[PDB]
Order: structure tokens, then C-alpha cells, then sequence
């Protein structure tokens, strides 16, 4: 039950089309903000809040290389959950 | 994006402590209602609605053996997602 509350909170963070899309893109490796926002249809202000939410939840981290910001998955539990989601829902 | 909407709807069904607990119990194999409701702390009326929701979402099915009702996972995508959730959140 305690593990269920923790897992349910992760799934609430992931149960959002925009946040899930970001996580699916990061599931294949580190991505710059430029790449993410080019790939995503989301307006930039929305992507910005979504990235901040995933950061708050401990699911993504970021680093700087010059003027480029690179996000990557941090939480290994969420990484595997999202990888499973991505693979399962892309397999028809 | 289309796969994201579908996946997000699954995660919304799973992002609920009670429904997730049911799914985690079914992730290890078919279970009678008696076993589920014995293991779960949930009041029976709540479990009943939760089972009906998981059925509506196509995630569980059930069969009868005499007077026993056995539920099992039906959707293979959700099965693997839940198995990943269960394993990841039980591994500390």
C-alpha cells in the first residue's frame, strides 16, 4: 500500500499527454530543450511548466553545455516505466 | 502524440492507489474476488467500483468457477506496465 501511494504519484505525473511525451523522448537519451520543443507540438510556455513539474518530481535532471540545456531521465524507476509504456504503445 | 493520448488514458486508470493495488495483485496471476478483497484494505463497495473501472478500460477480465469469480489481466500493454511499476517500486 505504501509502495502503491508512491507508484500512484509517479503515474499521476506521467498521466498527462504533454509530460508523457517529454518523458518518452527522454527515454531514448538526453535531449536538448531545443530538440524537445522542436519535436513537441506543445507551446513553449506549456513545455516549460511540464519540464519544471518533471524536475520537481525528481524524474528529470538537466545540465548545461555552453548555451545548450540538456535534459535527461534521473529516476530509474520512472525511466523503466516510461520505456515500457513507450514500447508497448508503439507496438501494434 | 496519438500513442501518447492512449498511453495517458491507461496511466490515468492506473494512477489511483486502489486500482493500482488490484492491478499489482493481478500482475502475479489470476485472483478470486475473495482473495483480492481479503488482501486489500479497501471497503468492498470501493473495490467493486474499481474492478468495474478496470473492466471498462479493458484491463481486466473475469471468469466463473462454480460460485468463485476469478479476475485476471487482459490487456498485455497494461500488464507489462504494471509489472514494471510493481517491480520498480518494490525494489529499494
Amino acid at each position: 500500500a505504501t509502495r502503491a501511494r508512491a507508484a500512484s504519484n509517479l503515474l499521476k505525473a506521467l498521466a498527462h499527454e504533454g509530460r508523457l511525451m517529454i518523458m518518452c523522448y527522454l527515454a531514448s537519451g538526453e535531449k536538448s530543450v531545443t530538440e524537445l520543443e522542436t519535436r513537441l507540438s506543445t507551446r513553449q510556455a506549456a513545455v516549460s511548466q511540464q519540464l519544471a513539474r518533471l524536475r520537481l518530481e525528481g524524474l528529470v535532471q538537466s545540465r548545461r553545455e555552453g548555451k545548450t540545456i540538456y535534459y535527461s531521465l534521473s529516476d530509474p524507476r520512472a525511466a523503466r516505466v516510461v520505456q515500457t509504456v513507450y514500447e508497448q504503445f508503439c507496438s501494434g
